């Protein structure tokens, strides 16, 4: 099957669901209305996620695994960038 | 090969929910500050993820159950498990 | 492919990433000044994690699965101990 990971924040709430499918991770988003496709699109067969609020600003870390290599992807409001995580 | 689990918790007691995908079936184990018991959640799936949030003292849980390329969202809001609006 | 589970707490933040690799689950840690190897080391092919704060004290529960047997490991400030979880 496809593999998913989920995070949420606040009380509305905001939800982000990540799906690993055919070597690619994509993102679906809800913020109190309908679902929409998120900006996140990077390779992976396995995915985990965690998020935290710095005041009103959400920060997301997505851990994308292909073989024995896990790449950390960072959302800090402006774009998805590679993090310094190593195994 | 092995079962696949997802976990969420809330408050300081705490309350914990663990979801296990086992040979195409997802079941739920629960702790609320005593022992473990089997929860009301039972739906098909080979893969499960979960998130939860509090509105005051009221827990809201979203479980994402996947079979092949089809992900179904299940919603706990205090009364029972309902299918959610999630699509992909 | 390796399988990961991620949790975070606070606003720095603190992040823990658990990786199941060839029947071994290991832990990588970030507390605001780089990644280091954590004290968690247990057998398993699948891992999930949840954590919560009681005031300023962090508690972690890691669910490690081999076949159909899931073992819960507990961090409560001092060390990793066997939890009461069964299925
Ligand atoms: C506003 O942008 C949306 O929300 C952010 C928190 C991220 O999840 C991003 O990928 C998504 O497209
Ligand atoms: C500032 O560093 C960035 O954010 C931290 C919270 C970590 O996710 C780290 O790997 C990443 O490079
Ligand atoms: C009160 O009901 C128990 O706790 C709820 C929060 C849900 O996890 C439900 O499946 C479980 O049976
Ligand atoms: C009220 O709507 C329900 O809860 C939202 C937070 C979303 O999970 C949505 O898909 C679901 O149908
Ligand atoms: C202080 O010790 C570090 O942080 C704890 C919260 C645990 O993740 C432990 O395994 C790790 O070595
Ligand atoms: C106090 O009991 C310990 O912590 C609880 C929150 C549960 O994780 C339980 O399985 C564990 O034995």
């Amino acid at each position: 099957s496809v593999q998913t990971a989920a995070t949420s924040w606040g009380t509305v709430p905001s939800i982000r669901v990540y799906t690993a499918n055919n070597g690619k991770i994509t993102e679906r988003c809800a913020d109190g209305k309908g679902w929409y496709t998120g900006a996140f699109n990077e390779p992976g067969d396995n995915v985990s996620v965690t998020s935290w609020l710095v005041g009103s600003a959400i920060h997301i870390r997505v851990y994308a695994s292909t073989g024995t290599t896990t790449t950390e992807w960072c959302w800090d409001g402006n774009g998805w960038t590679k993090g310094a995580y190593t195994a």
